[PDB]
Parts: C-alpha cells; sequence; structure tokens
C-alpha cells in the first residue's frame, strides 16, 4: 500500500532509462530530480545564438544502448567539424604552443594511443565483462602514467596522450587507473580510429534533452523537480524516501541514479555495505568543467591539446563562419587550473593558445561546484575498477544505477543508459509476481 | 471496431521486437506465425545431445540493437572455440585441401579482407545511412568479384576472401553487391579484427529462442502459431488480414516482417508500389543452408574455408573432447552444391576436407526448401542497396520490417531487431 511502485532518484540518462522501463511495465513510477532541470550531467543550453551542450554531448553507433534508444525514438546524429581540420595545436606544460600539420598530428596521436593500448585485445576480450581476464584485475594496480613512462614516446606524442588521458581522468595522469582506459578502447572495437570517432564527433539530434524528454514522456511516469532526496530508509516490503523538506514518500523499490560523488548527501538506513561505503568515501576522480568561447575571427576547423598543467585541455571547433566568427568547444580536465569566472583570465588563456583573437563571449559550466554532480564524467582511480560490482550490488529494495555503475561506456551517456536498463530489469525482478529471479 | 490495434506478421526477431514495442505501448497486439515454431530464420534445436542453432546464432556488443536487448533481458554470451585454433584449412575450387599455419591463415585472410574494404572509411563514414556518400551510390554498380579482381591477391588470399564473400552472398561472388559488404565492414568499426569478432564468435546464452521468448513474453501480445497469412487488404482506418483457412482479422495497422523471398505468397490489395514489387520479383541472393557433423575423433579447434564451387564453405568447431569427439558447425553458401539429406554424400564431402574421419551423425537445415524462408540471410545483389528505401517505405497502414529492410547489420539478427524498433516507432506514429 505504498505511494508508488518504484521511485527513481535522478533525472539523468540512467534515471530516465530506468523510469521508461518501469513505466512501460505498468508500474506506478515516480521520478525525483534535485535540480530544477532534467539531464543531470547533460545540459542543453544556448550560447552565441546557438544550441550548446554543457555536459555530455557526443554519442556513436558503436555505443549499443544509447544508439538503440536513438533508433527507438527516431533520433539520428548531428556531425561536428572534426574532419578536414585546418589547424591542430599542442600546448605543453610550460605553456608553449606548437602548430603541427593535422596529418602528422593524427599519426602521432594514433601511434601514442595505440602503444598505450597495445594489450587491449588480450586484457579485455569482453569489454562488457571488465574483470573477465586475470591480467586486467592485475593491471588495476597501475596508473596511466605508469604505462606512459614505459611507452617511450616522442615529446609531442607524450604531450598528446597525456592531454587525452588527463582530460579523461579529470585529474593528473598519476591518479588515473589504466584498466578503465584499456576497457573503453576495447569498447570502441580495439581500434583508435573508431574509438576516436565515438567520443567527440556526433551529437544527438534535437539535443540530449530531446532524448531525455522522449524517454520520460514515453514512460508516463510522474516527474518532480527541485525535490532533493536526503535520506532513504528500508522498511519491510518497501522503502521510505525523505526529501529536504522532510516529506515522506513510500515506495516498493527505489532506484538510486545520483552521481557517486554526491552520495554523501543521502543517509541510508540501514547503512550500505562496506564496499559501497568505501566507494562513496573515495568518490571518483574527475574535476572537469566545460567552456564555450565565441571569437570574432573565423578560425575554421581547429583542434588543440593542452597538457595537464594548462586549462584548455581539449579544444575543438563547434561552429565557424565569417559572419559568426568561431564558437569553440573547450573541455577542462581540472577546474582548479582556470577561473572560468574571470573572463579576462579565460581570454588571456585563449589568446595564449590563439594569439590576437578578440573574444566576443564564453559560457562555462563548473561541474565541480554543482552540489548535485560534484565532479564531471566517471573516472576510475587506481584499483577502483576491480571493486566495481560492490557499487552495482542491490541492497534490499534499493537499486543502484548511473554511468559509474556500468560495465561498458562508463565515462559516457551509453553507460548511464545501460545502467538504467539493468535497473529496470532488477525492478522487474523485485516486483515480479510468479517467477522470482535474483541471481547476483 | 477492429479486432486488434496492431497485427505483426512473422515471429522472427523483427516481429518479436515490433510486438514488444507495440505491446508495452498498450496497443492490443496480435502476432501471426506461419510455422509451428518461433524464431524465423533463427532456430534453436538439439543435436548430439547439445543445443545448436540451425539459423542465426552469433551476436556481438558492436551490434547495438541486439546487444541492448540482451542488456535489457539479462542475457550473457557463450564463446565458441574460435581463438587459439588447432587447424586452419583452405579448399580450392578444384577440391584440393591445403593446411595452413593458423597464424599465416589469419593474416592472409586479414590482408585479403582489408584490401577488399580499403575505402570502407570514405564510402561509409555513417554505416547506418548507407546512401550518405555518392561513391556508395556508384559503387553499387559493382560486384564483390569486380573488386577482388582488382585487388591482385595471392592464390590463397583470393581463395579465402572469395569463400568468405561467397558465403555472405549465399551465391557466387559475381552476383554479390559490393556496397553491402563495405557497409557491414563499416558497421564493425572499419577494422577486420573487430568485424570478424562480431560474426561467428559469441552466441546468446539460453539460445536465440530465449531472447525471442523474452521479448514476446514481455510484450503481453497474443501469439498464434501455424497460421500463415495469405492476403492483406486495406480499408479505411484499418487492414483486413486473411489466413490460409480464410478467416479475416481486422486491425488498425499491420507490420509485415516476413522474408523478402516469401512475399510471393501474400496478395496485397491494393498492390504494393512498383519499387516494392520489383524488389519482391528480384528477391535476395542467399541460397545457404546449415549443417552440423558429429565425428568420433577430436579434431580440436578447426576452421576451414572452401571456395564457391565446393560445398563446405564455412567450417568451425562447435564443441570437442576425447569422449565427445568433434561437433562441426558448417555453413553452406549454396544448398545446390550438396545433398544434405543423404548422410553418405555429406560423409564423403566431410571426409574430403578431413581425411579418414569416422562420422557419427549429421543434422541439417535447408533454408531454401522452407516455403517461409526460401533463402537464408539477407544478401543484396548488384544495385539493390541503392533502392533500399523502396523496401522500407510504409504503404498506407501496412508497415514493413525485417533484416532486409534495415540500414545497419542487414545480414544479422541485429538488423531484424533494428527494423522491429523502427516498425514500433511507425506504429506509434499511426495510432496516436
Ligand atoms: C562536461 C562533460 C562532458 C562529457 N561528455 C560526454 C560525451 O561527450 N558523451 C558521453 O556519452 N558522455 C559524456 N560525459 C559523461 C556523461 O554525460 C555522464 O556519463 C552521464 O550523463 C551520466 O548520467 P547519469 O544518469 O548516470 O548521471 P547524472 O546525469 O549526473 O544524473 C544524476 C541525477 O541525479 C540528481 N541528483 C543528485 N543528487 C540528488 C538527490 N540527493 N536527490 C535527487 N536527485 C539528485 C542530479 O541532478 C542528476 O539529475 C560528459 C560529462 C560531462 C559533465
Ligand atoms: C543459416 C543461417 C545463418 C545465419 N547466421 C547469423 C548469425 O550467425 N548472426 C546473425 O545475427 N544473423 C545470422 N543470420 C541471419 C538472420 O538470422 C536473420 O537476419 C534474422 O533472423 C532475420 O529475422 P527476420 O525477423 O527479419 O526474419 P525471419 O527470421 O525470417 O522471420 C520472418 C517470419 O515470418 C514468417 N512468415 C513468412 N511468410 C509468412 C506468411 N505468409 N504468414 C505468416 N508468417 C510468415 C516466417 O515463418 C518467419 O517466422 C543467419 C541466418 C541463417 C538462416
Ligand atoms: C566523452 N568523453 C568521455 C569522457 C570525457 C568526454 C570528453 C572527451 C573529450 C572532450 N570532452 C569531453
Ligand atoms: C552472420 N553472418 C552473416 C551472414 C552469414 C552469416 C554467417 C557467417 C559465417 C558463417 N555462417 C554464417
Amino acid at each position: 500500500g505504498f505511494d508508488y511502485d518504484v521511485v527513481v532518484v535522478g533525472g539523468g540518462f540512467a534515471g530516465a532509462t530506468a523510469a521508461r522501463e518501469c513505466g512501460l511495465q505498468g508500474y506506478r513510477t515516480l521520478l525525483l530530480e534535485a535540480r530544477s532541470r532534467l539531464g543531470g550531467r547533460t545540459f542543453t543550453s544556448r550560447f552565441a545564438g546557438q544550441e550548446i551542450e554543457f555536459g555530455g554531448a557526443w554519442v556513436h553507433w558503436l555505443q549499443p544502448h544509447v544508439w538503440a534508444e536513438m533508433q527507438r525514438y527516431g533520433l539520428g546524429v548531428v556531425e561536428d567539424p572534426l574532419t578536414n581540420l585546418d589547424k591542430t595545436l599542442i600546448m605543453y606544460n610550460d605553456g608553449s604552443v606548437e602548430s603541427i600539420s593535422p596529418d602528422e598530428f593524427g599519426k602521432n596521436i594514433r601511434i601514442a594511443f595505440e602503444k598505450l593500448c597495445h594489450d587491449a585485445w588480450e586484457v579485455f576480450p569482453r569489454p562488457h565483462e571488465p574483470m573477465f581476464t586475470e591480467r586486467a584485475r592485475e593491471l588495476d594496480k597501475s596508473s596511466v602514467l605508469d604505462r606512459i613512462k614505459t611507452l617511450g614516446l616522442s615529446r609531442l606524442q607524450q604531450a598528446q596522450i597525456n592531454s587525452y588521458m588527463a582530460l579523461y581522468a579529470g585529474e593528473t595522469t598519476d591518479k588515473f587507473g589504466l584498466p578503465g582506459v584499456l576497457k573503453l578502447f576495447a569498447c570502441g572495437g580495439w581500434n583508435y580510429d573508431a574509438f576516436m570517432d565515438t567520443e567527440t564527433h556526433y551529437r544527438i539530434q534535437g539535443g540530449t534533452i530531446g532524448l531525455i524528454n522522449a524517454m520520460l514522456t514515453d514512460s508516463g511516469a510522474e516527474v518532480r523537480m527541485s525535490v532533493p532526496v536526503t535520506a532513504v530508509e528500508q522498511v519491510n516490503g518497501g522503502v521510505k524516501i525523505k526529501t529536504d523538506d522532510d516529506e515522506i514518500i513510500t515506495a516498493g523499490v527505489v532506484v538510486m541514479t545520483v552521481p557517486l560523488n554526491t552520495y554523501k548527501h543521502i543517509g541510508f538506513t540501514p547503512a550500505l555495505s562496506k564496499g559501497k561505503q568505501r566507494f562513496i568515501k573515495e568518490g571518483q576522480l574527475s574535476k572537469g568543467a566545460k567552456l564555450y568561447v565565441h571569437v570574432k575571427q573565423n578560425l575554421g576547423r581547429v583542434f588543440a591539446f593542452a597538457d595537464e598543467q594548462q586549462p584548455l585541455n581539449w579544444v575543438q571547433t563547434h561552429d565557424y563562419s565569417d559572419e559568426l566568427g568561431t564558437i569553440l568547444s573547450i573541455t577542462i580536465a581540472r577546474k582548479e587550473t582556470i577561473d572560468v569566472n574571470d573572463r579576462d583570465a579565460v581570454t588571456r588563456e585563449v589568446q595564449k593558445m590563439f594569439p590576437g583573437v578578440e573574444v566576443l563571449g564564453t559560457a562555462a559550466y563548473d561541474w565541480t561546484a554543482d552540489p548535485f554532480s560534484l565532479g564531471a564524467w566517471a573516472a576510475y582511480g587506481v584499483g577502483q575498477l576491480s571493486r566495481l560490482k560492490d557499487l552495482q550490488a542491490a541492497e534490499g529494495r534499493i537499486l543502484f544505477a548511473g554511468a559509474e555503475t556500468s560495465n561498458g561506456w562508463h565515462a559516457n551517456i551509453d553507460g548511464a543508459v545501460e545502467s538504467g536498463l539493468r535497473a529496470g530489469r532488477e525492478v522487474k525482478q523485485l516486483l515480479s509476481l510468479e517467477h522470482h529471479h535474483h541471481h547476483h
């Protein structure tokens, strides 16, 4: 006799996917979102008269779950200008910037990446079962920097691969766990060209908020925003959910999809398992932020890397024309490295990378400052991947989802969608009337 | 008003996927299956005390739709012994058999395959929009053999790649359209290692019938077996479907998922578009069949190619042990080349590739003989891919699905599932 059959906490892709599965099963589904908006770590906004993505933006057909969703809801891709580049730059730790011909830039980053993932085939023959091989659990004691040191690359190759890996870490490469990178590379077909195509090339048509809205509208679930959940208590046959205004909402099952780094805001009765509590105390590495810069000059199609001691770690063209100028999509590995609020400062840094450009605008999202992300994409530290199931395991009638809890594209939208599907399966298992299956 | 909201004709992966989408949308969904079994061109059966797949068998995580379904319904994979091979054989057109070192076999087939798809990246940057580039459009005037001739391969490499392409054609390579092959290679990440990993390595746990049963059970739809559909007639706001016992079932919308080569068995009133009728009259190339052989000796992990003029085109180990022996999974490009019901004849052909094998058993499925498949996997002839839209286009309140109508893995289960998702979306558009 609970208020709802299932309550999904979080309006991200994991929460929307879970709510859609549960909703189309006929359950009474309620979704609670702490922010006043949906999308979670994806954020569709506006800047310089265009639609932009402050968070997750790019998907690919080699990512199975999100692509299946796009086929279901009839969404294709929108291509960003990543081919036929006009300029390619590398900024080293000292701040010097070197312009390289795009062809040799691509060949060097290809060589560096493929040498860093030389054993991806043998370590991860099944990327969606990450602990399948004993050499993978055994390589969870090493960082990305540890391998980079043994690669023996050129100065430019090491700078590029360290910029890539620092960006994916949201931190310096000494803290970044190696198996997660090997596993993501394996997810993209064990081939650098395809994997690179998966990461920053194609956006969702109508925006990520379009797919979120498609799933939640299809679900028929009730969606409540500006309702943060502060505590969850398991009772017999159900759960009691308490919000920051102390209401009580009772449910048969609750699916937790909040980011790992935010679990400290919610109290659980009884306390979670020691493994899950340890994961909550370590959290996840990324400290990233996203910045868009509108410049009056037309720079064409530009791509740039910047090493971990510089702020503009990933630079890419969003749109360009004589009329417009250029809109730059920039991803920052660590928010500490730049005051994205001091716009002389970001202008100085931009002009440090592109000399003499007049800046017309920027807009930036600091995912570290947001109390409901407290970090950016999922980035596993050393030794964390091996304990991943400790995060996935259900605790009573509390299910756990989110990109951090996925087996495949854990740093991506696809991982969130996957965890949402798994959450829907487990919800069906708990609310199942005749045939009850809960293996592992 | 009508008997049902939606009627899905066909109990394959496309039909089961469509029935699942429509069923969980709340429509009253009825699915009609001509055979007494489900699965369509996949068939989970038994042989030599083991589970076997007479049709579609192998899936991969680089195939998005079927992998998403496996994630939803909690199905893992079963690995077949395809790595660390013990023997690799090539049988040329003359019937001579040559044993190659597995490493040299692997990079010879790698070289041939990657030279065959050297432009796959340019031509298909978006494999799920096959006509995105204009060079795909006019590489649709070429056969796969046309390119193989320009590759200038070795004897061995040409034998291997022509055996591969002949099996994927279900026909000789001179009739096989090139862009479909380039597009499938593009779907697997433009890389031969990944693409080969997608095709014959991993089966579904619990079998393909397990996934079909998961989808249809989830759907809540009504399923009728041994009910072939003979005619479809459009009235306003609905469709009239007539079975082979002359009952009439009225529906708001009908989803056709039957194989292309069987469309001659169904009359449409009004008649379909001239493009669709053209596709129905050309059909699709494949003439393949599948054969399992039980031998007393343990050959270990074996893989073998046979060129288009020999019958045992694709050979690989299904299971092996000293007590068991060996169970061989063999795919035959053209059923004409071997009489799979004469156990003695196929014993001779098996013994031609592995000399001195005592054969303990056989089991075979002839997909050409089945009136409800009349062919095997989807295989596009020259120029057919360019008209793919003609097959996909809806005609009134009749929607069309099936692996032949998919944009991606058209020769696979994943293509059928994709077409089922699109069919569900179009049903949602019509009934809202
Ligand atoms: C800048 C950036 C770039 C990235 N780029 C890409 C990319 O290009 N492609 C890609 O695939 N992925 C990308 N990622 C990763 C990605 O977008 C995430 O993996 C994905 O959005 C995770 O979704 P989620 O549902 O698992 O979690 P979230 O999206 O964070 O959802 C959790 C939800 O829970 C809410 N919440 C938190 N606490 C509470 C509480 N106490 N009560 C109620 N609600 C609460 C939050 O508001 C949020 O809505 C990027 C992420 C960022 C931030
Ligand atoms: C030997 C073989 C090997 C292959 N191997 C693989 C593989 O390893 N991996 C892979 O992914 N794919 C493989 N394929 C291809 C594959 O299995 C098909 O792509 C897929 O099953 C297509 O499904 P479908 O729903 O589109 O059509 P079908 O599976 O053929 O379903 C159509 C249904 O319609 C029914 N039907 C026909 N006419 C009528 C009528 N008039 N009235 C009512 N019903 C009718 C049929 O009985 C059938 O059940 C293989 C196929 C075969 C045969
Ligand atoms: C998609 N990627 C996965 C994690 C980070 C994210 C990314 C990569 C490059 C630039 N910005 C964001
Ligand atoms: C799955 N493949 C796709 C089309 C044919 C089919 C196949 C390939 C190799 C051996 N048997 C069947």
